């Protein structure tokens, strides 16, 4: 397949703070299918893209190169290692900085500029090269890579070896989006993407069922979730609520949440998926499922805790919009 036309862009997508904790922390993580992009002050170039993603059915990378700008000289800061990598799936995992360091990545050195330059074969779909545009099907096909940024190791100020509070480096991608295959239902899409500053979470579980996020009923993100959570539904498991269709990927960079095991590692990891439980509810907060990946959140196959439970900052994407 040819593509029918392929559409640059150029983003800048924020900065990498410093580290506090002295292990792994995540700072940033890109998903780069068309239709999950968000068309933003710093990204208005990312329309398009959107525009086509909605259009076609299929879709590839020509290229992508991010780039990390320092925002703080190396006789300012010390201690600090930054790390880009490439998850090709767009799945939570558990392996944290070894991990990463098996899979296509770049370190740069606080006070340094880098440019993490990647090639198509590193990017390509398992359609002869080409992924779908269509984030309700199967997701193996679907969701395509994601770009992830770790630290590790405290950002200390050099001159009184002080905690340093502050932006380590600016982010700026550039690729190209080449599509193909006409969308049978293009679905002009508009999903949303925001964040909520500050919020409270908490977490239940009990061995054998599903992790719960609990989300305050007045926040912002409790409240768009409820507005253009789909109605239409589905019921896990035995008894068993009823959880909206529309997924939503939480992205936490705040820097410490604890879970029923075995999920310590998850909340660490920064990111997971949610679906929205239907409640009266009650009592007091939103709550919401907790999902390992997008397919098992598509399949309603939530984490499942093996035992009872032993200040965040979340961006938030939504992934879906059921009909179809």
């Amino acid at each position: 397949p040819k593509p029918a036309i392929c559409q640059t862009a150029t983003a800048t997508l924020g900065t990498i703070g410093s580290n506090t904790t002295g292990a792994t922390e995540i700072e940033a993580c890109i998903l780069l299918n068309p239709v999950l992009v968000k068309d933003a002050t710093g990204s208005t170039q990312f329309g398009p893209v959107q525009a086509l993603g909605a259009q076609y059915s299929m879709w590839k990378l020509k290229y992508l190169n991010v780039r990390l700008t320092s925002m703080v000289g190396a006789s300012a800061v010390n201690g600090t290692v930054v790390r880009i990598s490439l998850n090709p799936t767009s799945t939570p995992s558990s392996t944290s900085w070894s991990g990463l360091g098996a899979r296509k990545h770049l370190d740069v050195t606080v006070g340094k500029n880098a440019v993490f330059k990647l090639k198509p074969s590193d990017l390509g779909g398992p359609r002869d090269g080409w992924w779908l545009t269509n984030t309700n099907d199967n997701a193996s096909d679907t969701l395509g890579p994601s770009i992830e940024i770790h630290t590790l190791g405290q950002t200390m100020s050099s001159y009184q070896n002080t905690q340093f509070t502050g932006g380590l480096f600016l982010v700026e991608l550039s690729s190209a989006w080449c599509f193909t295959g006409y969308a049978a239902n293009p679905n002009l899409v508009n999903l949303v993407k925001s964040t909520d500053k500050s919020v409270n979470v908490t977490f239940e579980g009990s061995a054998g069922t599903p992790l719960i996020m609990n989300v305050p009923e007045h926040s912002h993100f409790a409240r768009t979730a409820v507005e253009h959570s789909s109605l239409s539904t589905s019921l896990s498991r035995a008894g068993g609520e009823s959880s909206s269709d529309t997924v939503w990927q939480v992205l936490n960079t705040a820097v410490e949440l604890v879970t029923p095991p075995p999920f310590n590692w998850l909340v660490k990891g920064g990111w997971w998926f949610v679906k929205l439980i239907a409640g009266r509810a009650r009592t007091g907060a939103r709550r919401f499922y907790v999902y390992l990946s997008y397919q098992d959140a598509l399949s309603n196959k939530p984490a499942l805790c093996t035992g009872g439970v032993p200040r965040t900052t979340l961006q938030f994407t939504q992934m879906n919009q059921p009909s179809l």
